[PDB]
Protein backbone atom coordinates (compact mmCIF):
# COMPACT_ATOMS: atom_id res chain seq x y z
CA UNK A 1 0.00 0.00 0.00
CA UNK A 2 0.55 3.61 -0.21
CA UNK A 3 3.51 5.07 2.36
CA UNK A 4 2.50 7.69 4.89
CA UNK A 5 5.12 9.89 5.82
CA UNK A 6 6.58 11.76 8.67
CA UNK A 7 6.90 15.73 9.32
CA UNK A 8 10.52 14.46 8.73
CA UNK A 9 10.05 12.56 5.35
CA UNK A 10 7.74 15.04 4.01
CA UNK A 11 10.01 18.09 4.71
CA UNK A 12 12.85 15.95 2.94
CA UNK A 13 10.83 15.40 0.05
CA UNK A 14 9.88 19.06 -0.71
CA UNK A 15 13.50 19.80 0.25
CA UNK A 16 14.83 17.40 -2.74
CA UNK A 17 12.37 18.93 -5.23
CA UNK A 18 13.21 22.51 -4.83
CA UNK A 19 16.61 21.32 -4.76
CA UNK A 20 17.94 18.34 -6.29
CA UNK A 21 14.83 18.57 -8.93
CA UNK A 22 15.10 21.83 -9.27
CA UNK A 23 11.27 22.44 -9.69
CA UNK A 24 9.92 25.95 -8.60
CA UNK A 25 7.52 26.90 -6.14
CA UNK A 26 5.29 28.71 -8.38
CA UNK A 27 4.88 25.91 -10.71
CA UNK A 28 4.46 23.03 -8.34
CA UNK A 29 2.02 24.77 -6.46
CA UNK A 30 0.01 25.29 -9.53
CA UNK A 31 0.32 21.52 -9.89
CA UNK A 32 -0.50 20.97 -6.26
CA UNK A 33 -3.85 23.90 -6.29
CA UNK A 34 -5.06 21.91 -9.48
CA UNK A 35 -5.29 18.63 -8.13
CA UNK A 36 -7.69 20.32 -4.86
CA UNK A 37 -10.16 21.12 -7.62
CA UNK A 38 -9.71 18.32 -8.96
CA UNK A 39 -10.57 16.14 -6.10
CA UNK A 40 -13.04 18.89 -5.01
CA UNK A 41 -15.04 18.87 -8.21
CA UNK A 42 -15.08 15.05 -8.23
CA UNK A 43 -16.11 14.41 -4.91
CA UNK A 44 -18.91 17.24 -5.34
CA UNK A 45 -20.19 17.80 -8.76
CA UNK A 46 -21.54 21.01 -9.74
CA UNK A 47 -24.43 18.87 -11.25
CA UNK A 48 -24.58 17.31 -7.28
CA UNK A 49 -25.12 20.86 -5.94
CA UNK A 50 -28.69 22.43 -5.25
CA UNK A 51 -27.24 26.22 -5.68
CA UNK A 52 -25.87 26.99 -9.53
CA UNK A 53 -23.38 27.66 -9.98
CA UNK A 54 -22.41 25.81 -6.35
CA UNK A 55 -20.73 28.08 -3.68
CA UNK A 56 -18.09 27.34 -1.85
CA UNK A 57 -15.31 28.80 0.93
CA UNK A 58 -11.67 28.60 0.51
CA UNK A 59 -9.63 29.74 3.80
CA UNK A 60 -6.12 30.34 3.20
CA UNK A 61 -3.74 30.58 6.03
CA UNK A 62 -0.46 32.45 5.85
CA UNK A 63 1.96 30.33 4.16
CA UNK A 64 2.35 27.90 1.13
CA UNK A 65 -1.17 25.71 2.05
CA UNK A 66 -2.86 29.34 1.87
CA UNK A 67 -1.11 29.45 -1.78
CA UNK A 68 -2.54 26.03 -2.78
CA UNK A 69 -5.78 27.20 -1.73
CA UNK A 70 -5.67 30.21 -3.32
CA UNK A 71 -4.70 28.44 -7.07
CA UNK A 72 -7.62 26.00 -5.63
CA UNK A 73 -10.11 28.87 -5.65
CA UNK A 74 -9.73 30.08 -9.28
CA UNK A 75 -9.45 26.45 -11.03
CA UNK A 76 -12.53 25.72 -9.05
CA UNK A 77 -14.45 28.63 -10.79
CA UNK A 78 -13.55 27.46 -13.87
CA UNK A 79 -14.27 24.28 -13.01
CA UNK A 80 -18.09 25.93 -12.65
CA UNK A 81 -18.11 27.05 -9.05
CA UNK A 82 -18.78 30.22 -7.58
CA UNK A 83 -15.58 30.23 -4.88
CA UNK A 84 -14.89 32.82 -2.48
CA UNK A 85 -11.82 33.71 -0.75
CA UNK A 86 -10.96 34.69 3.27
CA UNK A 87 -7.21 35.46 3.60
CA UNK A 88 -6.59 37.15 6.53
CA UNK A 89 -2.72 36.55 7.05
CA UNK A 90 -1.00 37.37 3.17
CA UNK A 91 2.67 36.93 3.38
CA UNK A 92 4.16 40.10 1.58
CA UNK A 93 5.61 38.19 -1.61
CA UNK A 94 4.82 38.84 -5.38
CA UNK A 95 4.10 34.69 -5.64
CA UNK A 96 1.18 35.60 -3.01
CA UNK A 97 0.68 39.17 -4.36
CA UNK A 98 -0.12 37.90 -8.00
CA UNK A 99 -2.12 34.76 -6.98
CA UNK A 100 -4.51 37.33 -5.27
CA UNK A 101 -4.57 39.51 -7.97
CA UNK A 102 -5.32 36.51 -10.63
CA UNK A 103 -8.13 35.71 -8.48
CA UNK A 104 -9.43 39.22 -7.87
CA UNK A 105 -9.54 39.84 -12.01
CA UNK A 106 -11.51 36.27 -11.82
CA UNK A 107 -14.07 38.40 -9.62
CA UNK A 108 -13.96 35.72 -6.77
CA UNK A 109 -14.29 37.89 -3.59
CA UNK A 110 -12.10 38.07 -0.64
CA UNK A 111 -14.40 38.70 2.18
CA UNK A 112 -13.65 41.61 4.84
CA UNK A 113 -14.26 38.42 7.62
CA UNK A 114 -14.71 35.23 8.54
CA UNK A 115 -18.53 34.86 9.17
CA UNK A 116 -18.85 34.47 12.78
CA UNK A 117 -21.59 31.65 13.51
CA UNK A 118 -21.20 28.38 11.46
CA UNK A 119 -24.88 28.79 10.59
CA UNK A 120 -24.63 31.95 8.20
CA UNK A 121 -21.21 30.11 6.59
CA UNK A 122 -23.67 26.98 5.92
CA UNK A 123 -26.34 29.28 4.87
CA UNK A 124 -24.14 31.01 2.24
CA UNK A 125 -21.42 28.07 1.64
CA UNK A 126 -22.14 24.58 0.20
CA UNK A 127 -18.41 23.40 1.15
CA UNK A 128 -15.50 25.05 2.28
CA UNK A 129 -11.70 24.88 1.59
CA UNK A 130 -9.66 24.03 4.59
CA UNK A 131 -6.52 25.65 3.44
CA UNK A 132 -5.22 26.85 6.65
CA UNK A 133 -1.99 25.07 7.46
CA UNK A 134 -0.07 22.50 5.80
CA UNK A 135 2.83 19.50 6.47
CA UNK A 136 5.26 22.08 8.13
CA UNK A 137 3.13 23.24 10.55
CA UNK A 138 4.53 22.64 14.64
CA UNK A 139 1.43 23.26 17.12
CA UNK A 140 0.98 26.76 17.91
CA UNK A 141 -2.75 27.79 16.40
CA UNK A 142 -2.86 31.57 17.30
CA UNK A 143 -5.33 34.06 15.99
CA UNK A 144 -7.21 34.29 14.33
CA UNK A 145 -7.05 30.63 12.88
CA UNK A 146 -8.07 29.24 16.57
CA UNK A 147 -11.53 31.42 15.80
CA UNK A 148 -11.61 30.30 12.36
CA UNK A 149 -11.01 26.47 13.27
CA UNK A 150 -13.53 26.59 16.22
CA UNK A 151 -16.35 28.29 13.59
CA UNK A 152 -15.27 25.62 11.27
CA UNK A 153 -16.36 23.05 13.75
CA UNK A 154 -19.62 23.45 14.47
CA UNK A 155 -20.12 23.41 10.48
CA UNK A 156 -23.03 21.34 8.89
CA UNK A 157 -21.61 21.85 5.05
CA UNK A 158 -18.98 19.71 4.64
CA UNK A 159 -14.97 20.78 4.43
CA UNK A 160 -12.55 19.72 2.23
CA UNK A 161 -8.94 20.05 3.71
CA UNK A 162 -5.91 20.52 2.15
CA UNK A 163 -2.82 18.03 3.13
CA UNK A 164 -3.49 17.98 6.74
CA UNK A 165 -6.52 19.13 8.15
CA UNK A 166 -5.82 22.38 10.18
CA UNK A 167 -5.28 22.41 13.75
CA UNK A 168 -4.59 18.37 13.58
CA UNK A 169 -1.11 17.39 14.23
CA UNK A 170 0.90 15.81 11.24
CA UNK A 171 1.32 12.69 12.56
CA UNK A 172 -1.39 12.04 15.62
CA UNK A 173 -4.43 13.43 14.16
CA UNK A 174 -6.50 15.83 17.06
CA UNK A 175 -10.23 14.08 17.62
CA UNK A 176 -11.00 17.16 18.81
CA UNK A 177 -10.08 18.84 15.91
CA UNK A 178 -12.11 19.46 13.03
CA UNK A 179 -13.56 16.79 10.72
CA UNK A 180 -13.10 16.85 6.95
CA UNK A 181 -14.92 15.23 4.64
CA UNK A 182 -12.58 15.16 2.00
CA UNK A 183 -9.07 15.60 1.96
CA UNK A 184 -6.58 15.76 -0.40
CA UNK A 185 -2.89 14.44 0.58
CA UNK A 186 -0.64 15.96 -1.59
CA UNK A 187 2.09 13.96 -3.26
CA UNK A 188 1.61 11.57 -0.66
CA UNK A 189 -0.33 11.31 2.57
CA UNK A 190 1.21 11.95 5.85
CA UNK A 191 0.59 9.41 9.03
CA UNK A 192 -2.35 11.78 10.46
CA UNK A 193 -4.02 10.90 7.32
CA UNK A 194 -4.63 7.86 9.28
CA UNK A 195 -6.90 8.91 11.64
CA UNK A 196 -8.75 10.45 8.70
CA UNK A 197 -12.89 9.77 9.20
CA UNK A 198 -14.43 11.80 6.19
CA UNK A 199 -15.75 9.92 3.01
CA UNK A 200 -13.43 10.93 0.24
CA UNK A 201 -9.40 10.68 0.54
CA UNK A 202 -7.75 11.90 -2.56
CA UNK A 203 -4.08 11.51 -3.53
CA UNK A 204 -2.91 14.35 -5.53
CA UNK A 205 0.12 16.31 -6.62
CA UNK A 206 1.28 14.29 -9.73
CA UNK A 207 4.53 15.62 -10.26
CA UNK A 208 6.40 12.70 -7.98
CA UNK A 209 9.47 12.03 -10.18
CA UNK A 210 9.91 8.13 -10.06
CA UNK A 211 13.62 8.28 -8.50
CA UNK A 212 12.42 10.75 -5.94
CA UNK A 213 9.66 7.63 -5.03
CA UNK A 214 11.78 4.69 -5.58
CA UNK A 215 14.47 7.02 -3.02
CA UNK A 216 11.64 7.30 -0.07
CA UNK A 217 10.17 3.95 -0.98
CA UNK A 218 6.47 5.65 -1.45
CA UNK A 219 4.56 3.13 -3.30
CA UNK A 220 2.02 5.34 -4.85
CA UNK A 221 -0.58 4.04 -6.71
CA UNK A 222 -0.97 4.24 -10.49
CA UNK A 223 -2.89 7.34 -11.21
CA UNK A 224 -5.59 6.51 -14.21
CA UNK A 225 -4.96 7.97 -17.47
CA UNK A 226 -3.91 11.60 -17.34
CA UNK A 227 -5.73 12.14 -14.09
CA UNK A 228 -4.20 14.60 -11.40
CA UNK A 229 -5.59 12.72 -8.83
CA UNK A 230 -6.60 9.27 -7.35
CA UNK A 231 -9.31 7.97 -4.98
CA UNK A 232 -7.38 6.14 -2.20
CA UNK A 233 -9.00 3.11 -0.06
CA UNK B 1 -18.23 28.78 -32.47
CA UNK B 2 -14.39 29.65 -31.03
CA UNK B 3 -12.64 32.52 -32.02
CA UNK B 4 -9.23 32.14 -34.19
CA UNK B 5 -6.79 34.51 -33.17
CA UNK B 6 -4.56 36.81 -35.49
CA UNK B 7 -0.99 36.78 -34.43
CA UNK B 8 -1.81 40.88 -32.69
CA UNK B 9 -4.86 39.67 -30.80
CA UNK B 10 -2.88 36.65 -29.54
CA UNK B 11 -0.09 38.83 -28.22
CA UNK B 12 -2.40 41.11 -26.48
CA UNK B 13 -4.07 38.43 -24.98
CA UNK B 14 -0.29 37.10 -23.90
CA UNK B 15 0.39 40.30 -22.39
CA UNK B 16 -2.94 41.23 -20.80
CA UNK B 17 -2.07 37.74 -19.07
CA UNK B 18 1.20 38.45 -17.66
CA UNK B 19 0.60 42.18 -17.16
CA UNK B 20 -2.95 43.19 -15.48
CA UNK B 21 -3.82 39.15 -14.67
CA UNK B 22 -0.44 38.58 -13.42
CA UNK B 23 0.22 35.34 -13.81
CA UNK B 24 3.79 34.38 -13.93
CA UNK B 25 5.62 32.37 -16.58
CA UNK B 26 5.89 29.12 -14.91
CA UNK B 27 1.91 28.95 -14.08
CA UNK B 28 0.64 29.17 -17.78
CA UNK B 29 3.82 27.43 -19.20
CA UNK B 30 3.03 24.57 -16.51
CA UNK B 31 -0.51 24.48 -17.44
CA UNK B 32 -0.26 24.95 -21.30
CA UNK B 33 2.76 21.86 -21.00
CA UNK B 34 0.47 19.54 -19.22
CA UNK B 35 -2.72 20.52 -22.13
CA UNK B 36 -0.32 19.01 -24.43
CA UNK B 37 0.61 15.95 -22.97
CA UNK B 38 -2.98 15.34 -22.12
CA UNK B 39 -4.44 16.18 -25.78
CA UNK B 40 -1.62 13.63 -26.68
CA UNK B 41 -2.37 10.67 -24.36
CA UNK B 42 -5.60 11.48 -25.12
CA UNK B 43 -5.28 11.51 -29.49
CA UNK B 44 -2.73 8.41 -29.11
CA UNK B 45 -3.21 6.81 -25.65
CA UNK B 46 -0.87 4.28 -24.55
CA UNK B 47 -3.00 1.02 -24.96
CA UNK B 48 -3.74 1.79 -29.23
CA UNK B 49 0.07 1.98 -29.61
CA UNK B 50 2.58 -0.87 -30.99
CA UNK B 51 5.35 -0.74 -28.48
CA UNK B 52 5.29 -0.79 -24.37
CA UNK B 53 5.60 1.57 -23.33
CA UNK B 54 5.12 3.95 -26.65
CA UNK B 55 8.11 6.15 -27.38
CA UNK B 56 7.77 9.65 -28.39
CA UNK B 57 10.72 12.14 -29.29
CA UNK B 58 9.90 15.63 -28.55
CA UNK B 59 11.67 18.62 -30.42
CA UNK B 60 12.04 22.09 -28.00
CA UNK B 61 13.45 25.09 -29.94
CA UNK B 62 14.61 27.69 -28.64
CA UNK B 63 11.73 29.76 -27.15
CA UNK B 64 8.61 29.40 -25.41
CA UNK B 65 7.51 26.64 -27.30
CA UNK B 66 10.07 24.68 -26.38
CA UNK B 67 9.32 25.69 -23.10
CA UNK B 68 6.28 23.56 -23.46
CA UNK B 69 7.86 20.81 -24.77
CA UNK B 70 9.75 20.44 -21.73
CA UNK B 71 6.76 20.56 -19.42
CA UNK B 72 5.05 18.13 -22.23
CA UNK B 73 7.99 15.28 -22.04
CA UNK B 74 7.81 15.60 -17.77
CA UNK B 75 3.97 14.91 -18.20
CA UNK B 76 4.20 12.56 -20.61
CA UNK B 77 6.66 10.31 -18.91
CA UNK B 78 4.04 10.37 -15.55
CA UNK B 79 1.63 9.24 -18.31
CA UNK B 80 3.22 6.38 -19.47
CA UNK B 81 5.40 7.06 -21.96
CA UNK B 82 8.88 7.15 -23.46
CA UNK B 83 9.82 10.62 -24.04
CA UNK B 84 13.56 11.58 -25.89
CA UNK B 85 13.98 15.18 -26.11
CA UNK B 86 15.80 17.01 -28.88
CA UNK B 87 17.16 20.74 -27.58
CA UNK B 88 19.49 21.99 -29.48
CA UNK B 89 19.42 25.56 -28.69
CA UNK B 90 18.81 26.48 -25.29
CA UNK B 91 18.39 29.84 -23.70
CA UNK B 92 20.29 30.75 -20.83
CA UNK B 93 17.84 31.77 -18.56
CA UNK B 94 16.80 29.89 -15.34
CA UNK B 95 13.08 28.62 -16.33
CA UNK B 96 14.91 26.53 -18.95
CA UNK B 97 17.58 25.45 -17.32
CA UNK B 98 15.17 23.81 -14.76
CA UNK B 99 12.80 22.86 -17.23
CA UNK B 100 15.57 20.39 -18.64
CA UNK B 101 16.89 19.49 -14.77
CA UNK B 102 13.27 18.87 -13.84
CA UNK B 103 13.28 16.52 -17.00
CA UNK B 104 16.90 15.11 -16.46
CA UNK B 105 15.90 13.95 -13.24
CA UNK B 106 12.65 12.54 -14.73
CA UNK B 107 15.49 10.13 -16.38
CA UNK B 108 14.55 12.02 -19.46
CA UNK B 109 17.30 11.22 -22.10
CA UNK B 110 18.60 14.37 -24.76
CA UNK B 111 20.06 13.58 -27.80
CA UNK B 112 23.26 14.98 -28.69
CA UNK B 113 21.99 15.05 -32.61
CA UNK B 114 18.59 15.17 -34.76
CA UNK B 115 18.38 11.11 -36.58
CA UNK B 116 19.17 12.61 -40.18
CA UNK B 117 16.67 9.95 -42.22
CA UNK B 118 12.89 10.07 -41.36
CA UNK B 119 12.81 6.71 -41.85
CA UNK B 120 15.26 6.34 -38.60
CA UNK B 121 12.90 8.91 -36.84
CA UNK B 122 10.03 6.87 -37.74
CA UNK B 123 12.01 2.94 -36.58
CA UNK B 124 12.70 4.94 -33.03
CA UNK B 125 9.76 6.56 -32.18
CA UNK B 126 6.14 6.07 -32.63
CA UNK B 127 5.38 10.08 -32.03
CA UNK B 128 6.69 13.36 -32.57
CA UNK B 129 5.76 16.46 -30.69
CA UNK B 130 6.96 19.35 -32.36
CA UNK B 131 7.68 22.35 -30.02
CA UNK B 132 9.78 23.95 -32.00
CA UNK B 133 8.51 27.49 -32.75
CA UNK B 134 5.05 29.65 -31.26
CA UNK B 135 3.10 31.76 -31.90
CA UNK B 136 5.03 34.78 -31.87
CA UNK B 137 7.64 33.35 -34.65
CA UNK B 138 8.17 35.71 -37.40
CA UNK B 139 9.19 33.99 -40.68
CA UNK B 140 12.60 33.21 -40.37
CA UNK B 141 13.39 29.52 -39.83
CA UNK B 142 17.42 29.13 -39.30
CA UNK B 143 20.20 26.50 -38.76
CA UNK B 144 19.64 23.44 -37.33
CA UNK B 145 15.73 24.09 -37.51
CA UNK B 146 15.47 24.06 -41.43
CA UNK B 147 17.42 20.71 -41.44
CA UNK B 148 15.16 19.20 -38.56
CA UNK B 149 11.99 20.79 -40.64
CA UNK B 150 12.82 18.78 -43.49
CA UNK B 151 13.14 15.70 -41.61
CA UNK B 152 9.73 16.09 -39.87
CA UNK B 153 8.09 16.84 -43.00
CA UNK B 154 9.61 13.11 -44.12
CA UNK B 155 8.14 11.31 -41.71
CA UNK B 156 5.80 8.76 -41.60
CA UNK B 157 4.63 8.33 -38.00
CA UNK B 158 2.46 11.30 -36.81
CA UNK B 159 3.64 14.74 -35.73
CA UNK B 160 1.71 16.45 -32.48
CA UNK B 161 2.79 20.02 -32.81
CA UNK B 162 2.01 22.45 -29.83
CA UNK B 163 0.27 25.62 -30.42
CA UNK B 164 1.35 26.38 -33.78
CA UNK B 165 2.75 23.79 -36.91
CA UNK B 166 6.42 25.15 -36.71
CA UNK B 167 7.52 26.80 -40.31
CA UNK B 168 3.86 27.71 -41.11
CA UNK B 169 3.26 31.21 -41.10
CA UNK B 170 1.18 32.11 -37.50
CA UNK B 171 -2.04 33.63 -39.70
CA UNK B 172 -1.39 32.45 -43.50
CA UNK B 173 -0.17 28.71 -43.01
CA UNK B 174 2.40 26.68 -45.16
CA UNK B 175 1.33 24.14 -48.08
CA UNK B 176 4.71 23.10 -47.98
CA UNK B 177 5.68 22.88 -44.45
CA UNK B 178 5.01 19.66 -42.01
CA UNK B 179 1.75 18.53 -41.99
CA UNK B 180 0.82 17.35 -38.34
CA UNK B 181 -1.70 14.92 -37.46
CA UNK B 182 -2.60 16.64 -33.93
CA UNK B 183 -2.62 20.16 -33.22
CA UNK B 184 -2.54 22.00 -29.78
CA UNK B 185 -4.31 25.16 -29.89
CA UNK B 186 -2.90 26.96 -26.40
CA UNK B 187 -5.82 29.31 -25.03
CA UNK B 188 -7.46 30.17 -28.08
CA UNK B 189 -6.65 29.04 -31.85
CA UNK B 190 -4.75 31.04 -34.26
CA UNK B 191 -5.65 32.02 -37.82
CA UNK B 192 -3.35 29.18 -38.77
CA UNK B 193 -5.30 26.77 -37.38
CA UNK B 194 -7.72 27.27 -40.48
CA UNK B 195 -5.09 25.21 -42.66
CA UNK B 196 -4.99 22.36 -40.10
CA UNK B 197 -5.41 19.08 -42.29
CA UNK B 198 -4.50 16.70 -39.55
CA UNK B 199 -7.11 14.74 -37.62
CA UNK B 200 -7.12 15.95 -33.95
CA UNK B 201 -6.94 19.70 -32.91
CA UNK B 202 -7.41 20.52 -29.60
CA UNK B 203 -7.73 23.43 -27.73
CA UNK B 204 -5.50 23.73 -24.39
CA UNK B 205 -4.39 26.27 -21.70
CA UNK B 206 -7.53 26.26 -19.75
CA UNK B 207 -6.76 29.33 -17.84
CA UNK B 208 -8.46 32.15 -19.84
CA UNK B 209 -10.01 34.28 -17.32
CA UNK B 210 -13.97 35.00 -18.03
CA UNK B 211 -13.68 38.77 -18.51
CA UNK B 212 -10.35 38.02 -20.81
CA UNK B 213 -12.87 36.07 -22.75
CA UNK B 214 -15.48 38.07 -22.61
CA UNK B 215 -12.86 40.85 -23.82
CA UNK B 216 -11.43 39.36 -27.24
CA UNK B 217 -14.75 37.46 -27.79
CA UNK B 218 -13.22 34.33 -27.29
CA UNK B 219 -16.19 32.25 -27.47
CA UNK B 220 -14.37 29.47 -25.59
CA UNK B 221 -16.19 26.26 -25.86
CA UNK B 222 -17.06 24.21 -22.17
CA UNK B 223 -14.22 22.17 -21.17
CA UNK B 224 -15.67 19.13 -20.16
CA UNK B 225 -16.03 18.24 -16.01
CA UNK B 226 -12.12 18.87 -14.88
CA UNK B 227 -10.48 18.09 -18.28
CA UNK B 228 -7.83 20.73 -19.38
CA UNK B 229 -8.20 19.96 -23.30
CA UNK B 230 -11.47 19.93 -25.64
CA UNK B 231 -11.45 18.28 -28.67
CA UNK B 232 -12.32 20.79 -31.83
CA UNK B 233 -14.28 20.03 -34.98
C1 LIG C 1 6.45 16.44 0.44
C2 LIG C 1 5.30 17.39 0.22
C3 LIG C 1 5.40 18.44 -0.70
N1 LIG C 1 4.36 19.28 -0.90
C4 LIG C 1 4.55 20.40 -1.87
C5 LIG C 1 3.50 20.50 -2.94
C6 LIG C 1 3.12 21.97 -2.95
O1 LIG C 1 3.90 22.70 -3.89
C7 LIG C 1 3.46 22.50 -1.59
C8 LIG C 1 2.25 22.47 -0.62
O2 LIG C 1 1.85 23.79 -0.29
O3 LIG C 1 4.54 21.67 -1.19
C9 LIG C 1 3.16 19.09 -0.14
O4 LIG C 1 2.18 19.83 -0.25
N2 LIG C 1 3.03 18.09 0.74
C10 LIG C 1 4.03 17.23 0.97
O5 LIG C 1 3.86 16.31 1.80
C1 LIG D 1 -2.43 33.99 -26.32
C2 LIG D 1 -1.47 32.82 -26.24
C3 LIG D 1 -0.77 32.55 -25.08
N1 LIG D 1 0.06 31.49 -24.97
C4 LIG D 1 0.78 31.34 -23.67
C5 LIG D 1 0.76 29.96 -23.03
C6 LIG D 1 2.18 29.69 -22.56
O1 LIG D 1 2.33 29.95 -21.18
C7 LIG D 1 3.06 30.70 -23.27
C8 LIG D 1 3.98 30.04 -24.32
O2 LIG D 1 3.29 29.10 -25.15
O3 LIG D 1 2.16 31.68 -23.83
C9 LIG D 1 0.25 30.64 -26.12
O4 LIG D 1 1.04 29.67 -26.10
N2 LIG D 1 -0.43 30.87 -27.27
C10 LIG D 1 -1.28 31.91 -27.40
O5 LIG D 1 -1.90 32.11 -28.47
Amino acid sequence: AVKYLSQEEAQAVDQELFNEYQFSVDQLMELAGLSCATAIAKAYPPTSMSKSPPTVLVICGPGNNGGDGLVCARHLKLFGYQPTIYYPKRPNKPLFTGLVTQCQKMDIPFLGEMPPEPMMVDELYELVVDAIFGFSFKGDVREPFHSILSVLSGLTVPIASIDIPSGWDVEKGNPSGIQPDLLISLTAPKKSATHFTGRYHYLGGRFVPPALEKKYQLNLPSYPDTECVYRLQ
